[PDB]
């Protein structure tokens, strides 16, 4: 078995020449060469079966990415795991090899207005397809926006995605106030647009309540109509207890930015999720006029459905489901 930084990476003989890329709390990512298709790939090693929540993420990501097919969404090429469920401790997810992500890019480069518009369009184009399948991504952030050798952008990491019915900096305020809609993703995109405009996260809270104070320190205290739409009465009461804060005009934060970008940013970062701009309206915003093309922005064929609920299933049941979902990559299915 091939090894990388002391970790077993049992993906041969099809996949060889592994090179470390990075890792997470329970998964290492490497680049590799696919000797069968003669292409470079990324391979994520996932070891989730001791933790029910990690099993949930793994199954959600697999089920959703295997059903989605869109130029602005990462695909799954192949999945490697053991031939028997008792032997399966790791899952390897093979994907097209990307060059970088927006998080890394923003660390070293200040984006021109042209760059920002181009990246925002692709995010929203990918997001339109996602929402057209009635799916909420729920964890959009710069590190989940990958770029390939030709500067095409692909949304990845659907482990927290849900059918509509790590870092807190990009989470909508209603999440931290306890019915989540497609607007929670629009908020995240607004946070990403703000960060492309300044190479600075706009709401970098050090914890839960500090995050809310950052949001209110820019947007100002919520209006009565905004407060009226907070269903959680206790969160509404806590908001009422806070000292008043005035709205900070967007052009004081970003004095050099395109005024059309600020108008769109304002419509994405509205406190009330019901007044937040939707993805189709965002694509049609004058800021994106040079790219908007509904004849080249495809949508899903039908809304996605998990056919079941995963939140309360034991990890042993989730492992059986991951085994069944990955059988199609085995010789025998
Ligand atoms: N398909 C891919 N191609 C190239 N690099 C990739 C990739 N999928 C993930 N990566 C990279 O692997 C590293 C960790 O990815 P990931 O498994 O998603 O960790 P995390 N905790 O950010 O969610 C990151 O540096 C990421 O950019
Ligand atoms: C792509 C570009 C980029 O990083 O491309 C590589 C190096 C292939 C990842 C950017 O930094 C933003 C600009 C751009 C969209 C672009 O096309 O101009 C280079």
């Amino acid at each position: 078995p091939e090894m990388v930084r002391g970790q077993v990476f049992d993906v041969g003989p099809r996949y060889t020449n592994l090179s470390y890329i990075g890792e997470g709390a329970y998964g290492m990512v490497c680049s590799a060469y696919d000797n069968v298709n003669k292409v470079r790939v990324a391979i994520k090693k996932i070891s989730p079966f001791e933790h029910q929540t990690y099993c949930q993420r793994t199954l959600r990501e697999i089920k959703i990415l295997l059903r989605f097919r869109h130029e602005n969404i990462i695909g799954i090429n192949d999945i490697i795991r053991a031939p028997t469920i008792e032997q399966m401790k790791d899952v390897y997810i093979v994907q097209d090899l990307m060059e970088t992500d927006l998080y890394k890019l923003l660390k070293t480069q200040h984006l021109s207005n042209d760059h920002i518009c181009y990246f925002l369009y692709q995010i929203l184009r990918g997001l339109k397809y996602i929402h057209s399948a009635n799916v909420l991504h729920r964890d959009l952030k710069p590190s989940n926006l990958l770029l390939n050798t030709t500067c095409d952008l692909k949304i990845c990491d659907f482990g927290l995605a849900r059918v509509a019915d790590a870092t807190r900096w990009y989470r909508a305020p209603e999440i931290m106030l306890n019915g989540y809609t497609k607007s929670i993703d629009i908020w995240s995109v607004g946070c990403i647009l703000a960060e492309m405009l300044s190479n600075r996260p706009i709401f970098p809270g050090k914890h839960y309540l500090d995050q809310l104070n950052h949001i209110l320190g820019i947007l100002g205290s919520p209006s009565q109509e905004d407060l009226n739409c907070i269903i959680n009465l206790k969160a509404r009461n806590y908001l009422l207890s806070l000292p008043h804060k005035n709205k900070v005009p967007w052009n004081r934060l970003f004095p050099n930015a395109d005024s059309k970008a600020l108008d769109l940013l304002d419509k994405m970062l509205t406190f009330n999720p019901h007044k937040r701009i939707e993805v189709e309206q965002a694509l049609a915003h004058p800021y994106l006029e040079q790219y908007y093309d509904p004849s080249d922005e495809p949508i899903a064929e039908a809304p996605f459905k998990f056919d079941m609920e995963l939140d309360d299933l034991p990890k042993e049941k989730l492992k059986e489901l991951i085994f069944e979902e990955t059988a199609r990559f085995q010789p025998g299915y």
